[PDB]
């Protein structure tokens, strides 16, 4: 047996990193505002979307590749955006649906059909609740641990009652009242009623900010840090890299908008498909999920141009993926043992996988058989044994050279590493930095479109 | 008041930083195999440019911004590129100019024609010496060293007799003599004769390897080393980043072909305008060198497509400089004297400069007067005094809300960030690490063209 190393993931981190992307849906006040903050003086009679369609969200969503729906359901302005029992601040007092609408409800239905995770979105900072102030913070906090067993005990809430993630964001204006939070009540609750769902927080839960809303993962990234180095006050730098000695695994979560601002507004456009590219190569690419963020409009859907967007991200990645040059290659170098073998970096088989105790470099040989023209290399780990390689590098033979491909830090749950496009039958991973014995599950080859 | 922090820069480090652009020049008999590597078994007969022009080489350079000439004088294939009086393998033996060329000549009364810094290649691993061979060690460091002598004394050599860097390539094929080299016998004769003359090796020289050839600087870019941490099993992330507590200063030069390979090949094209630019970005908007390789075809002339290409980027450049939209802007935070005022970093004036000891966060904040729009932010400190900043970020204000525009490690000679275009008045600059209190002389602002 090949022991662990360092803080090992839970299976709900696995899971996410294995999904890969996750969609994002700011709508509310703002978006009939044309603002990116409220302040809590919005008017509810404001708030009519008359042709809102949250199947169409989430069938577009489920279309186009992503895996979880992480709703907002309160922002800072603090709008409820379903019939809470705690506040008169809600789509109560809307025009919309009569005032009998329910959009975590609308979202939720449509999930469950299509098996789309949920996520939620509720905002610690609250503009318009009279409670939140440093003297009546034990009843603001009661208020959002209120909420959060509204939303989560509700069986008609979720992908068939289940929720993935929670959303804390850490975000308060300037002069807003420095309101402290009963993290670890809420984090109970949470267990309470729906077991290991994923947190982002400032906190040291599951999930963290990975410092930008560029989607930019830093190299290295390592996912795990140590909770007492997070906060508000987090460095950005830490966020974005993590922590070589962490004590925790955690998910750098690489949020970004499909636009400049959250919510929908007229005047703006989607990022190209080669900005959306450049952002999945980022993140993705550097062994954490994408969560885009798609702002529903004022009629209630979403835009023309973003959905259009979306069906060409689906269609470039399904592209790139679409045949693994490495598979079935032959693989050379130093192996732990028989059960370790090198042909598990290519054999197709998720269930086997490569490792080594030999002293660093390592130095991993493939031999396609024949030539073949890449501009892609995938490496993965295997994190249930917990994230070790620290750098590697990859060259391809040419002409009888041996020549640079690329280099890197980390690998973790995924790494694509992009190159000079090149046509060559023979190359080389090596690893020369590790925590730990080197294991990878997987080697391939792409060319992108 | 101020202190010195870390290992201080040369004069002649600090000009090559200042000039930023270097060229390479790769020409000889590889360019007539259509081979990136030669064995030394090349024909001398077949060494014969139908027209070379230098002076043509270095008009170009010198009108497309280029402040150095690195010429290759004999590459791992051993062929000697001007009349040397230490070997039969040279151009003396070539039909080119009737047996009586000298490329070196010809190239450094050019180069001192249009006042171009000179630099000077000569390949330590020899595939053609009969010396190179471990046995005959001495012998081999005594040819090299003459050769040396040969180029680095003659006042008809380099630009007016002087010479800016000396390159000493790392590599060498896997068969090869493991052949050890008298480097500090080496560096003495280079300062005899050229002073402070820069040198590239493996060893712990004014200049080391980047660790790639895409032109690509770590971020952070650290331009200090360990020589301890040198050699040639140098980890590539090593010299990428350099080393946070590096005892010497030492530039990480970024190499990088306008083609694939380095020497001219008929089959291969140069970069587009759009990869030299983000070259550009990741080397000299990094603090370091970009030193581009332009390879003369077998006529002896660079390819039409490289030289129109060579203006474009010029081109770019000029107009991306054209306007610093934040000279004169109100610039707020503290200051550790008058002498270090905050106004000094947008006065115009590179002999004023702004300083802080005040605890971090230090946050500079200016004020444009009105709203300008930009996507590049240029940071620079005062590496007389050694290289500080570790951590920082940038943001705008807009509609009110302070959004991020982006972030960093270090900052070095000159850093540019760049971020999506917006048009902002307020833009804060908040420096989160230091190894020790910062200073910056300069801010300014871009849009790129
Ligand atoms: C309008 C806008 O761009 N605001 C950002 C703010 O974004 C927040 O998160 C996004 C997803 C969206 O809901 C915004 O409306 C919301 O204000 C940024 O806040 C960070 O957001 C990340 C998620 O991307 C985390 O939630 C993180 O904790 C937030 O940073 C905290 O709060 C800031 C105000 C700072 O105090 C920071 O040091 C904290 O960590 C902030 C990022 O600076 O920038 C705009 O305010
Ligand atoms: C054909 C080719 O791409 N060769 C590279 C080789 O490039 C060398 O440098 C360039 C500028 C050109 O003159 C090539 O003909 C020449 O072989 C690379 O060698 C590294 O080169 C850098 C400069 O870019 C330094 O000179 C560095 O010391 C060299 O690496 C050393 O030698 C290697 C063979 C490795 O042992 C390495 O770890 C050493 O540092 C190498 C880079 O691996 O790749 C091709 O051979």
């Amino acid at each position: 047996k090949i022991k662990p190393h360092g803080p090992l993931p839970s299976q709900t981190q696995l899971a996410y990193l294995g999904d890969e992307l996750a969609a994002f849906i700011h709508f509310g006040p703002n978006t009939f505002y044309d603002q990116e903050w409220g302040t809590g003086q919005e008017d509810p009679e404001r708030f009519n979307p008359s042709q809102l369609d949250a199947r169409e969200w989430v069938r577009v969503l489920k279309e186009t590749g992503f895996k979880k729906l992480i709703l907002v359901v309160k922002h800072h302005d603090g709008f409820v955006l379903y019939p809470t029992a705690h506040t008169d601040y809600s789509v109560k007092v809307s025009p919309w649906r009569r005032g009998k609408g329910d959009l975590l409800l609308e979202v939720s239905q449509a999930a469950t059909e299509f098996d789309m995770d949920m996520g939620v979105y509720l905002s610690p900072w609250d503009a318009h609740s009279p409670l939140y102030h440093v003297d009546r913070e034990a009843d603001y906090n009661a208020y959002y641990l209120a909420q959060l067993k509204e939303i989560l005990s509700n069986p008609n809430y979720g992908n068939a009652g289940k929720f993935a993630e929670v959303w804390m964001n850490g975000a308060r204006g300037e002069g807003a009242q420095k309101v402290n939070y009963e993290f670890e009540k809420w984090f109970e609750t949470i267990r309470d009623l729906q077991g290991d769902c994923l947190i982002f927080s400032t906190e040291g839960t599951s999930i963290r900010w990975i410092g930008n809303q560029r989607g930019y993962a830093g190299d290295p990234l390592w996912q795990k840090v140590n909770p007492d180095k997070l906060g508000t006050e987090a460095e950005l730098n830490y966020l974005q890299h993590g922590d070589p000695s962490g004590t925790i695994f955690s998910i750098g979560e690489a949020d970004v908008s499909i636009r400049p601002g959250w919510f929908y507004h007229e005047d703006q456009d989607p990022k190209s498909l080669e900005e959306l590219v450049e952002i999945y190569f980022h993140s993705v690419g550097r062994g954490t999920p994408l969560l885009l963020n798609i702002p529903p409009n004022q009629a209630g859907l979403f835009d023309a141009k973003d959905i259009e967007r979306l069906y060409e991200f689906a269609t470039y990645r399904n592209e790139l993926y679409k045949e693994d040059l490495a598979l079935g290659a032959e693989v050379s170098g130093p192996a732990l043992s028989a059960d370790f073998a090198c042909r598990h970096l290519t054999d197709g088989l998720e269930t086997s996988s490569w490792a080594s105790d030999a002293d660093l470099p390592i130095q991993l040989e493939l031999d396609l058989g024949s030539p073949k023209t890449f501009d892609v290399i995938e490496l993965r780990e295997d994190l249930k044994l917990g994230q070790r390689i620290a750098a590697f590098h990859v060259q391809v033979e040419v002409d009888g050279v041996w020549q640079e491909f690329g280099s890197g830090h980390t690998v973790g749950y995924k790494r694509l590493l992009r190159g000079a496009v090149v046509e060559a039958q023979k190359i080389r991973v090596v690893i020369t930095e590790s925590q730990a014995l080197p294991l990878l599950t997987k080697i391939s080859l792409y060319k992108t479109p």
